[PDB]
């Protein structure tokens, strides 16, 4: 037909169909089949997504996802659900459940960790909650008594074992943990990694999505999947890790994300009168994070850069992740006002060929940009709900609308794409994919 | 809070939320516990509820209805779901698989029938599938193909077994057939009802919902089970049922439904090339039941009778039953506005005690009026629902418009209802009762 | 930017201060410079934007207009604004001040009518009314007390004397007074108006449209203003014009919008008590002219005919009068079928270059389409609301849903143009046009 | 009827009819009757509401009230209608033509000043203008261009003559320069006000509002027209005030505006490249009125107190402008927390027995509260707007969004009131206020 585009009230519809009917009971999957597991940065986005239709089931998806926190405090970044096949790799492949000591015992886990959003799904649910009245209130309420304990686990764990110098930057062991698996920020760190004798394994993820131009090259996963064989030699050893492993890298992105999610747990913590030392403990890390993502900036743009910890070098790329201080502050006024000079200009938001006014994954005039391959071009819905809701929280209201009317027109059509082509504006990745939903609920819920 | 009520979009995806959450896979549930089965009519209401959401989903839906219809056409008023307790009476207690000739076989369902809303649901997923492009016309329209047949079968079951002397009206051997259980419609037949040996049996629907005075009587139960046990003796033969069914009353609501479907799916099977003959019969069935309906009006007024076969008697009740001939038209100039100036004044939308401007299912002036009571006062969405749709296709586009936004304000508390109090507005019997949700969802989809 | 188009609150706030910057105090020009006058049928769709805002202030519109009433009853074309000049021709160039006999005294009028939509504008008004309350029911009770017998006036002049014959269509004596000035329709009647000795003129219309593919040919206007000094040699007296008109027509769109009208002023009687003498006649009106319009049709297609008084001849053209049977209804049903047919299909709102799923003002296929020209081509705001209106109180749900729908996407960016390029949407005429903005309001108010 | 409100597109609509309505062409009323005139603070907010109509037309109303300002920078809180009576005291009683050196010449204003919201109404013209492409942008860049150093005059003014002593606080010689004529805030100051021989008047304020509960008192009218009296002895002159006016207090919430609007100011400086010295002036001011904000502030709870410079002491009452120092930041972060737990608990928005959840004008707990006085009680439309834009841009964006949403509930009656009844949200004071509608405009634009 003329136009194929849903009204807000059809759009918000169908987002709560997806979401309720990625459901499994306890877990949301990340998508129908590329990604029928729970990832933990994507549930947090969930529950977000959630939270305006059950905030019930939205506490459920927290419960679920902490149910798996390791004995040390590490959230994996992905819980298997039982019995579901079609993801590799999957939880043999990690064999965390004979290897790890510090794995949740009844759950089936990966290795590695994910970007700390959960505070900010708190966060929504806390306010959504206030709204629906008392026995709602008590729900959240009784999620905070329950999993407070959890969640500074958590940020502990990541302030003290990703951050063992105190340096106020996150360590990351794999790409995985980015949450931007093929981003162009860790091609040069990829480049050093040499694998041994690789277990043979096949691909799934390239039988459902079959076009290649979409998803990571097979030389690409020899790497990513070679890291896993170096942390099962040590098992998962955090102790151990430094000493093997041929990826290590500070993501300035996760701990600018880090920097706020301990500021918003914070102030959680005041209001829910959670003990004060856990409040003066994240209040200390929001600050040490902050700083440590404002040391690595450019000093004409503040753009922010990754570190390669092993080759001690700047990773210098034209990628979203350089917008990282706009997340979490504290660039000096004159650098600030040039990073969103950048961020609005014609290497990103502004570049003139985009369809919407949106954030690309990695800017257009990049040597490194490919329109369609995943984290090196297209456009993220979830990045564009992330940087709307940390762009209002520094009080920018209307760069925060404006990036939300176009990631909800981007949005209308209903694929609800895992990505969309930041030209054509055609849908790629998965369809149906949880977060998307997400996005566009919370942005109409 | 200061309102408790939800915008929108938060209403619609909640709609959408609950109707996904009441999907056991092939059929939706009337409601989570009260109706844990497909009731055909609400199945009718649920796939208009679908249609915005996934044409492809609703289709499902009366396809797997029309599944379990009878050898001679009839679609039983309910298909049990496999290895679901918790509803009484089901299905050892029809015993259609062992007594009914007719029965299907591998579905189990009632050997009752219900109101044929379902022609209305075809349109409604051909109209939203026209919108939708190629790829979803052509799933609408293989549909068509698939069940054309059996959509005719049906008619012509209701046509040639429930009007066997051509009166253009439906006779019922069951309360339950009207979709009104214990209206004041049926209270003289039911007092012809006397039940002999009566198996015993506990009740379940009033565990669920708990509150007495919002349900039927025990009595009325001995008398609605009883009818089962005379269908049961004769093994649910449409030629014996006649002659020892102790409750036979045309159902002038019913006939009028029937009217409309008719119609519609006359105008349907033009649009789509059906046969011939087919479309002839189904205005030649329109036309008779609207004369049927007509027949039965007060000469003052307008309002509609039912007739009681048995007793030779016009029955003359105050419920929204009387509106009747609004819906499918017929009555002249002088009396259809006498009929809507019932509709409009004190004993009924007009009533100056109403929460909201909406038909109660009985007068509320009416000596018969219970405001919490099930069809003997409270309004109801559905029948909201269906009388906007039916004033809209009438081109009476005010009056429809009023009673979809006076609906939409009542259901904006988003407890999906199945009924509420007339006065006060509070919500009664099921909450998250599915067809309640398709309403909203059509209203705003 | 990326996208130019208003939001549905944005785009009713700019409808609202366009038409009270229109307001010159009791009377709303059509436009602030190409028309800087009352219209007759603008000023009804004027009310109908004011009604959402003050049924006070529509009152007024009518009144203004009304007060203009010739004293035969006709509601002449034009209603002069006190001392505004820059529209031509004015009322010097009329002179029906000085020559016509039955013009009004201390107002300017045209000397020519347009059609009686009026009474849907009273409909509209007494709706909104009665969402109001008992105060603002009052003010429109009141006009219709002061009013009703001028209403009266006015379709018994049209019946009386445009339809002297009895056959039910209205005669004109000026392309102007079909609303339709360039119509197609009008070309073979108007190419035998030989104009004599023309006293000299100077176009005013296109100083303001200064782009000629969008206004009349200077060839046309001087046929336009000869038929002016035909009508002021007989002083524009109805029982001598049919002796002196170069130029008589029976116009069946007029036709049936007066239909529809005596239709809706007939029920208004009846619910305001009005004599049962005027109601009986408007309801005798109201049949007569739709078995007129249906004596003009093609028996195959249903396509309704223009027809020449002086050639005596059917007028077949290929515009959307054709549609004009839609309107008032009693097509038999198989014509009405093939006629809904053309209207959705190829050459009509079905053709596949056009923008928006709207009925352009001349069938694209026509040899005398012309894309940007006046009524010879583009889509007129005008006309789908009147379309959608009158398919709505046909029943036509689904049909006036998509028409609305179509023409608020249309009127998205907020330019409120007279008419739209079919193909392009481009708006095109006049902006600021006062209908547009009143239909954009009805459809949002 | 049922629900007399209206849709969020009607209220939208009858917004923007009534903002058009009180055009006189160049200037805007504050109301149709009792405020026939421009007032200062009215049209700064009045330009907001005229951003989303016509970034031109809000530019006109800024140009006509700087067109206003006087020699010395001071913008007038009145702007007379020329010719324009019915309110009192008018430009006779002011005599400011004839003895103010500093009044402008052809135009007639008052003598005192009013609070600088303008730059607030500046930035969001130009949001505006940056969403509607090249020719808008234009417009309000042409206006920046004109009139940037009228602002920097303005705010210099305030900056050096309101503030002689440098200690980041704005003194006022009248009530009225507050824009809360009769707070609670002011009571122990006006006490100390006494008349001398006052030359009689009568007072035109109680003629169109003449429920004696909703206005000032005869009493304190007389101390308003006393002050009056002193600055016309001493001819308005900055330097002589100090030395005989009876009324000199320092007004907190003025100094918090001022701080908010000299950041604002700023940015849009560097923004559009205005002169570096002007610039860091702006930041300059805006820091020194933040830390004179937050001098005044109680050290436990963080509300702000304004102070009397002739007593030398300071004014503690509980009224809304106990919580300036929201606007403006500054306050260290446990004592912020405390003021916001103040501002939502039960002596402010959390009061049980308020309608909505909004701020009301002084603490329905104080003895000085009345629920119908102007500002002694009233809920403002006007504050509602301001806490929720200077929220927003703390970046507290929940609680900006529910102060918006509850006050769009309570304008949803349509009636654009001044104020509003706390406990039962009856409109008081004028209707058809411009700032109310300006607020609904901006929260729906």
């Amino acid at each position: 037909p003329h136009d194929p585009s849903f009204t807000p009230t059809q759009l918000a519809a169908r987002a709560a169909y997806l979401l309720r009917g990625n459901d499994l009971g306890t877990m949301t999957t990340a998508a129908p089949l590329l990604y029928p597991h729970m990832w933990s940065w994507a549930a947090a986005f969930v529950a977000i997504g959630l939270a305006p239709l059950s905030v019930e089931r939205a506490v459920v998806e927290l419960d679920t996802l902490l149910s798996a926190q390791w004995r040390n405090g590490m959230i994996p970044h992905i819980v298997f659900a039982n019995g579901v096949d079609g993801y590799f790799p999957g939880p043999a492949r990690w064999a965390t459940a004979t290897l790890a000591d510090n794995a949740p015992r009844n759950r089936l886990t990966s290795g590695i960790t994910q970007p700390p959003v959960h505070a900010i799904a708190v966060q929504r649910i806390l306010e959504h909650a206030r709204t629906r009245g008392r026995s709602t209130r008590a729900v959240a309420e009784a999620f905070l008594d329950r999993r407070w304990g959890d969640l500074m686990r958590w940020h502990r764990w990541l302030a003290e074992c990703r951050d063992r110098n105190e340096r106020g930057r996150i360590t990351l062991y794999h790409g995985w943990e980015s949450g931007m698996d093929n981003s162009p920020r860790w091609d040069s760190a990829y480049a050093n990694v040499v694998p041994g004798k690789l277990p043979e394994y096949q691909r799934a993820d390239n039988v459902i999505i079959t076009d290649p131009s979409q998803r990571p090259s097979d030389g690409e996963y020899d790497r990513y999947l070679w890291l896993l064989e170096e942390m099962k030699a040590v098992r998962y050893d955090d102790e151990r890790l430094p000493s093997v492993m041929s990826f290590q890298v500070e993501d300035v992105f996760f701990s600018a994300i880090f920097s706020v999610a301990c500021q918003v747990l914070a102030e959680i913590g005041e209001d829910y009168k959670r003990p004060h030392a856990d409040v003066k403990d994240l209040y200390l890390w929001a600050e040490r994070f902050r700083a440590g993502v404002v040391e690595t900036t450019d000093q004409r743009t503040g753009a922010a850069r990754d570190f390669d910890v092993l080759a001690e070098k700047w990773l210098v790329t034209e990628t979203a992740a350089q917008f990282a201080p706009l997340l979490c502050g504290g660039l000096p006024h004159d650098r600030e006002r040039a990073l969103l000079k950048l961020l609005e200009g014609p290497r990103f938001c502004g570049h003139p060929d985009l369809k919407y006014g949106l954030i690309p994954s990695t800017s257009p005039v990049s040597r490194d940009f490919r329109p369609r391959e995943y984290w090196r071009g297209p456009v993220w819905p979830v990045l564009t709900w992330l940087f709307s809701w940390c762009f209002a929280r520094r009080g920018w209201a209307e760069r925060a609308r404006l990036l939300r009317q176009e990631g909800l027109r981007q949005a209308s059509d209903g694929s609800f794409a895992e990505y969309y082509e930041p030209f054509t504006g055609e849908p790629l990745g998965s369809m149906q994919q949880s977060w998307t939903a997400a996005a566009v609920l919370d942005w109409l819920g």
